[PDB]
């Protein structure tokens, strides 16, 4: 009874709450049910400990798992739908000394991916961003922390450029999104489709745009670079604290600087900071020391403002609803390319880049705090 | 019975005075019982030879081990109590030509998990420990050999962050702490549920917090870090005698250096020394050879104070009263992150960190001796 | 499965437009088939998504792949020699969220068998080509994806050296490069005539020249090696992406390292770079660091004049007009044979040959970029 109601009730709300994840997680006497909302788990409900196993068996069914294989941890995919609700789930079940556990991660659709316009870049760098991502060929990187939008930006760009005339071709594991116009290839070690193999397949597929879900394999750093040189547009993902580091990372991973230089068109770093919920938005003031570090001066600081939430139903009482992306844009030109071929470091490139207009990740963040998206605190609190 | 009371009482003293282990050994009238309090097998008491069977039968009957079996070894788990103590032990016995031997290991209960404030950090390093482990995301490494205090540090941090409202998924083999609010997977080869398989599921299962009791499987090291890279807060336990080299060790475990860089919030190397009993502390010379080897300053020698234990009864007659943890904390800012992605060694990472003010394991320990808590020599014995 | 209707209409159009590739794109509700011409795609037709699965399934049959196997993707060459439409296709059923994408890359026809002077060899690789092919003993291996002219050149070797004084016999799958006056055999796996089996007979013929159309089978790697080992010129297509890697590749395929070195005399990799159409030969004088990092002799980096096609209504506006061959023949001597047994990296064994006069593909292609034939980017794209 309760077990069947339970699985579907949590899943239904997870989509409605836009939880990124659904948890059915057993404890000593009961099961704590939690939804990952705006990047963090919070309680939803509880199951009786007995209901737990009935519940886990039900989700194994929901994801297509082998219901009989209760010794080994398993996973699969739930095409969970309810009325207008439609988000695939990645279901994973696991034994616990407290009974079986199950979690259903929300996977996404083309309709969840923001337009390139919805990504959150400062307008200055955004127009330059669009100019870089619109290039007929060349390396464009999107790098950084969880939820940063490395994936969403990558796909916002890929969808934009996945026009009738372009083989937008990607590497995902499993496919994260359901998107038309783009060949969303899934990594499959049984087939030999490792990330490096999947990019070898990318070139064999005669592509227009590469998407490397994460450039982990050294070979993917090189293949993505080759792709750029071969006349493909290259979009690839890393985890860096800045754009100059991401270029540096292409060299740290073994990509020759003469290719990075010829191929590179721009590097983007990106991260998430909480967004103030509109239903409770209120004007507050910023910390002037941070603002002085931005170069704002007393002259502009005197009129500076930040926003926070007062709390509302939309934000779950936290004052914030969703998180927004912050962007660093290393638009690449001749001086940067001369620095790259020479083998220059992230610091050396960064100095050129800022002189050339590279609004920094931190700066775009603090800027968005100042433009009313967030607070000059959350920005600082989500980096290293 | 005398044996049952003996066992409950020795266990109480062992936990109360901080033994790592309880040693009950074969002797021809009488049985020698020692407690490894503060690392030394301090004498505790004795029993008639026939007590080897009565007392060990208690160790086994409680452990869940077969009493009659005296040829093959056994290893169990018991929640034991007397006086101020109610704490878990591992229970094991050894087949012996002279009659069995039994030793019980001082596991702590979930309810005994210390606040991070209770881990022995001086206020300075403490605030940094707190700031590191409380980072909204990333991996914290806890390192060292038998006698380092890893499980308390490991679980202390967990106590602070894995509230009942947060999803947590822990790997143990077998379970030591249990711990409502946190899902605890016990590794089970019957299934094929390795630490790696346990984490394979944890990753797909999206907990906020991941804990691994021992990073032994390569895949386990990688996954725990993978989550930590972008947003999960991860606690990992492993063997290393240097906070910066620990980074190198995680690289050795198969975790991509770039993954480590992004994930890592800090590394703590630990060691425990004997605390001097207050009621018989002896202010010492201090010894010039011991001091020379350690490098103590006249500022310390002529004003800070080192003590030895003389004997105060309350110390088991050995002059000491419990372990004093010594802590070497590497705080991972983004310069150290750079060093990591750059492939830098402990020397390079440590030198950057010391240039930033990082206190070494010997500097901390010696301070602790100089705080009048421990002995100059106890510190020396576990460092250079 | 029709599916196949489109597969056939598409293939016919792809050849007529000289598309480099066919893209049967699995989509959300349908399948979008696109052709690649001069750096961009154009749509041809669509199929129902259900037809996609039928496409994937039938193309698997076509490639000799298992139609019943869709737990994983498959790939292979399809002998679609449909009269006027007779370019061989590289089938890659790469799995996406919408099913596998049936890419079919176009592999070239005999295209007349050239003299070695018609291949565009630099004097370095040219004279060495002449030297290597003139031999009575040893394997002359050629690399790059079919369509890059491997077999074009492989058969050029025979055209030039299979004189009335020499016993020549070749085996292919299917015969791709016919040469009048030369005895050609086609494999027949149905009979059991693997390449190895044929080559085994070739050993038995005490031939002067033994051709292998594609050294792909493990048995064949061993026998093709024996083909030369036993005292015969062997000429072969080694279907990999690098001449130097081709050496190591025989070892990768299970060929005794020793037999491989005994068996080899020269390995050529070749590619074609897109041309700059004269009009837009803009002398983008090089950054010497690019050229130096490319391993271009200092003498050459100084004489170097890099180009970039402007794009340029006569290209256009890609910056390029058609393709131009570049070459790297690793003439083999004893330094190379040491390296062959060793299984050295492509770069090092190639560099050894480079100093023998083998303008590496990077030196040669770059030299051609440096003359305005092609551009930096194309060279890097083809030579990294």
């Amino acid at each position: 009874s309760a077990a069947q109601k339970f699985v579907k009730q949590v899943i239904r709300e997870a989509f409605l709450q836009d939880a990124s994840d659904i948890h059915i997680e057993p404890r000593q006497n009961d099961v704590q049910v939690r939804l990952r909302i705006d990047g963090a788990l919070r309680p939803y409900s509880t199951l009786p400990k007995g209901a737990l196993n009935a519940v886990i068996s039900v989700v194994k069914i929901m994801g297509g798992l082998n219901i009989a294989e209760k010794r080994l941890p398993q996973d699969g995919r739930v095409r969970y739908r309810e009325g207008a609700i439609d988000v695939d789930l990645r279901l994973s079940t696991l034994p616990t000394v407290y009974g079986e556990k199950a979690v259903m991660r929300l996977l996404k659709k083309a309709s969840d991916i923001p337009e390139i316009e919805d990504l959150g870049f400062a307008p200055g760098v955004f127009e330059r961003f669009k100019e870089v991502i619109s290039k007929p060929y060349g390396i464009f990187l999107i790098t950084g922390p969880t939820g940063s939008g490395k994936s969403f930006t990558t796909f916002s760009i890929l969808k934009r450029i996945a026009t009738p005339d372009k083989n937008t071709q990607t590497i995902e594991d499993p496919v994260e999104y359901e998107i038309p116009g783009i060949n969303q290839t899934q990594v499959n070690p049984q087939a030999g489709l490792t990330f490096a193999r999947a990019l070898r397949a990318f070139l064999r597929q005669d592509p227009d745009i590469i998407m490397v879900g994460e450039i982990r394999d050294s070979e993917t750093a090189k293949i993505a670079t080759e792709a750029a040189l071969t006349g493909h547009l290259v979009i690839a993902t890393l985890h860096t604290n800045d754009a100059a580091q991401a270029i540096t990372r292409l060299d740290e991973m073994g990509v020759e600087p003469f290719n990075i230089s010829a191929a590179l068109i721009g590097v983007l770093s990106q991260r998430l900071v909480r967004r103030v919920c509109e239903h409770c938005k209120v004007e507050v003031k910023p910390d002037p020391e941070t603002l002085r570090r931005l170069g704002l001066s007393e002259a502009e600081i005197q009129g500076a403002r930040l926003y926070k939430g007062m709390g509302c139903e939309r934000c779950g009482g936290t004052g914030y609803k969703g998180r927004y992306a912050i962007h660093e844009l290393l638009v690449v030109d001749d001086e940067i390319r001369h620095a790259i071929v020479a083998g220059k470091s992230a610091t050396e490139i960064k100095e050129i880049a800022r002189r050339k207009g590279m609004k920094t990740l931190r700066e775009d963040g603090l800027y968005k705090a100042l433009q009313g998206i967030t607070t000059l605190e959350e920005v600082l609190a989500r980096t290293i």
